[PDB]
């Protein structure tokens, strides 16, 4: 037998939950399939527990300042287990909330692993039972990438961000491999909490896809905080030693000769080199659903797959791997399908990003280089500043704030904002609304400053 | 003899410095008169040292959380003198910078107290020497209000915010009188740093000119933090006692009878009841320059006084008593006068405000009640939320975040944003740019969220 629904959602993570909830508001008869824990990567091994750990790291960094601010010196060893237990409890509270959200919406929860069948009419099977709908959303997310043994023997001795959230103790010595935001965030947390930490990157700077100013500044701030940034460096092999691991590294700096270095006594080797979509076991071939060579589901601007009645959103499609993106694309899809809003879709331009470095980074819109390519060098003007936030007026430890505004054409439309500094995590959202509305430099000029803040600097550039 | 300039600025504070600097860029032959310290109230006894003290208070509040975040308990007595010395040094560094800014701009600094003369041609005298210009800006600011002895005998035994910045030790027991932002900020700082603190207010809540949600929430947060809010209470008399002061208070709660209470053993009684403009000794009458009954200089929308060639900006005019307002009005005036931009003026609508409470408050635009009066009840819709920031997921101490969006007309133009919560100090600026541009609820709807932040809540209201 086959049970029929209006909407079947494969994956109860960010995008799948949001899409199902909105569809149900519109009257859809919906079900969500989930093999593991509701909330997906973000709630269980992603955004949420990362932010708890970031808050813990931030707290610790600020307490280096406690004597400078007039208090007796707060000399203590962090106890990883204290926070791990509390973090885990918060994730459990959230799992229970998301289950209840589906129940309140009368969305059926199908527990298990879905795969498509060969029925010409798109149908899935879960635990030997079949389900069909005229609309099936694939929202299965991804997973961390790990090197192949054939390429890096011993790579399996490292962990990923998934394993980071299983750690029960602070590693004494950590080596994080990668240069993107996950690598940066993990390295910064581990180092702030007291691990002797290295960050191994293929080139000279982290975050090379971000604006050059952010890439530069973030690299400098990492080093100033005590993270050893191992530049032009790659892992060749990993071996188990009596103490932890030995990492064999090759370093090849331009203008120098290549050199092999052993890194001994590593407790935590964390691969943060990419994400792979969760599609291998879906039986996509049974319906001819199109993927790229990496396994991402191919979609159009409306989240359609190449197969009528089948859609995909979120990390499984490989574009803008963020929770709010999955959510927004999933909601827009629900209005298209169940409110018949044929133009309902997510605009993937001007999505804002925060990176929870120390201090945090915020960005929205085009890098200076992207703007130059799009508009022409003669038609781009940038404004920027660098300062030490007044928080540090009384401290011996310092962090900087850098800000860049990228403007296009005669009217100086603000096409990008890029910053790193205290408060930038909470500062960005409102500026992203302005950018999405097409604000010009004059619109920023026209807004009275709030003093004393860091944020006022973005409305007083000249 | 009389020396002639294009522009004479009386007062080297926020507005006067900014206006003189901009005028000099345009070629004006300018001079600034300053009787005390460059930077005025903000730098010396206002925004800047207040923010240092707020950062000190904030630090302390967060350290109540140190054990909850996995560290050994940071049990220490604050040392007021440590931070006072550092605060003072920062103010001195800023005094030196503002002096140098005038020197680099070739703006003459005239040290002393200016007053107008009776010369039909507007002229000032400073230390027996006369100066004239076709354009004279009055930017003399204000000072704290104190009660008259005839009304409150012993009032002179209290201090004001000026005296707060002279304190060399933490008062054991503090009573702050007032209900506006200065009173709120002082009470919150003193209490966070360990003073046994009361805040005495005439009605039931603080910040009654702010949106009702902020007034309510701010009052509750003060009480939850240990500030004793003495409602419907006024000082009748103050007397010196062997220990500190005794404050005689009358309390008259609606529905109850009036009662007299003595508050003994008060170390610091701080009057934060208002500001008075600094005009008494200017000899305004010699030129017939118009003032209100409180001594504020009357101006039009272009900062003109009633006398040709004489202008006023900033706190001396009694409207929107903020540093960025003085600065912006002063710059706009310089472009009007010296760039001949006849429409150059400051729009006093949609000026954003932060109050450095615990947690901070941000507001821009109309309160819900203001919007209802302007647009009609049928044409206003509000959206709001309340939550506990995830920072507190792991702590026993709690603070809330409240947010309100006030929308007008069919298009739901965003005419007000009001919030209190962690991060709100740095969150507001960008939203103020959006409001100034006429953002609608759809424009907020259209902006992808940044997760996990508090700020995302303002773009996900429903
Ligand atoms: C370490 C880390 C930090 C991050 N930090 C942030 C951040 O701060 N902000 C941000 O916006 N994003 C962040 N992200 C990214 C964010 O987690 C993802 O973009 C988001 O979770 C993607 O949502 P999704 O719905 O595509 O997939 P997911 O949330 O991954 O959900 C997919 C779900 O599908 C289920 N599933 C898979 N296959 C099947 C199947 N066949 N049958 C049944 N169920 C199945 C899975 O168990 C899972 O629950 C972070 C990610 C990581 C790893
Ligand atoms: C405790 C406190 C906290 C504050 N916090 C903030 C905040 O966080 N943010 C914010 O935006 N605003 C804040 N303010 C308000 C801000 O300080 C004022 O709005 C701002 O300083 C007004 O600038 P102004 O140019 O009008 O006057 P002022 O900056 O006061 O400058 C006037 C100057 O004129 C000089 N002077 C006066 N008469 C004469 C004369 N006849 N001859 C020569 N010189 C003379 C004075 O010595 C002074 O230097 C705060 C104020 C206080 C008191």
């Amino acid at each position: 037998a086959v049970a029929s629904y209006d909407y079947l959602v494969i994956g109860g993570g960010s995008g799948g939950l949001a899409s199902a909830r909105r569809a149900a508001e519109l009257g859809a008869r919906a079900a969500v399939v989930e093999s593991h824990k509701l909330g997906g990567t973000c709630v269980n091994v992603g955004c949420v527990p990362k932010k708890v750990m970031w808050n813990t790291a931030v707290h610790s960094e600020f307490m280096h300042d406690h004597a400078d601010y007039g208090f007796p010196s707060c000399e203590g060893k962090f106890n990883w287990r204290v926070i791990k237990e509390k973090r885990d409890a918060y994730v459990s509270r959230l799992n229970a909330i998301y289950q209840n959200n589906l129940t309140k919406s009368h969305i059926e929860i199908i527990r298990g692993h879905a795969a498509f069948t060969s029925d010409p009419k798109p149908t899935i099977e879960v635990s030997g039972k079949k389900y069909t709908a005229p609309h099936i959303l694939i929202a299965t997310g991804g997973m961390p990438s790990t090197p192949h043994e054939s390429q890096i023997p011993g790579a399996s001795l490292g962990i990923t961000s998934d394993g980071f959230f299983q750690l029960e103790e602070l590693p004494g010595r950590s080596v994080i491999v990668g240069a993107g935001y996950i690598a940066v965030e993990m390295a910064g947390i581990l180092s702030a909490l007291g691990s002797k930490t290295s960050l191994m990157i293929r080139h000279d700077k982290v975050l090379r896809s971000f604006d050059s100013m952010i890439s530069t500044n973030c690299t400098e701030e990492l080093e100033n905080a005590g993270v050893e940034v191992l530049k032009f460096s790659q892992v060749k092999e990993v071996k188990k030693t009596l103490s932890g691991l030995e990492v064999s590294m090759v370093t090849a700096v331009p203008g120098r000769l290549p050199v092999m270095t052993m890194i001994p006594d590593v407790d935590c080797l964390l691969w943060a080199i990419g994400r792979v979509p969760n599609t291998k076991d879906l039986s996509l071939n049974k319906l001819g659903i199109q993927t790229d060579d990496k396994g991402h589901i191919i979609v159009d601007e409306f989240q359609n797959t190449n197969v009528k009645g089948i859609y995909a959103v979120g990390d499984v499609c490989g574009k803008a791997l963020l929770t709010p993106v999955a959510i927004a694309a999933g909601r827009k899809l629900a209005h298209r399908l169940f409110e018949y809003k044929e133009d309902s879709k997510l605009d993937y331009n001007n999505i804002p990003t925060v990176v929870f470095s120390h201090p945090p980074i915020g960005t929205v819109g085009l890098t200076e280089d992207e703007a130059i390519h799009k508009y022409g060098i003669e038609n781009v003007k940038t404004y920027s500043t660098s300062f030490t936030p007044m928080y540090h007026a009384v401290t011996k430890r310092k962090t900087k704030c850098v800000m860049k505004m990228v403007c296009a054409n005669k009217e100086e439309k603000v096409v990008g904002i890029h910053m790193q500094g205290l408060g930038c995590d909470e500062m960005l959202q409102g500026f992203a609304v302005a950018v999405k509305m097409g604000a010009t430099k004059a619109d920023f000029d026209n807004t009275v400053a709030i003093h004393p803040t860091s944020s006022e600097e973005l409305v007083t550039l000249r």
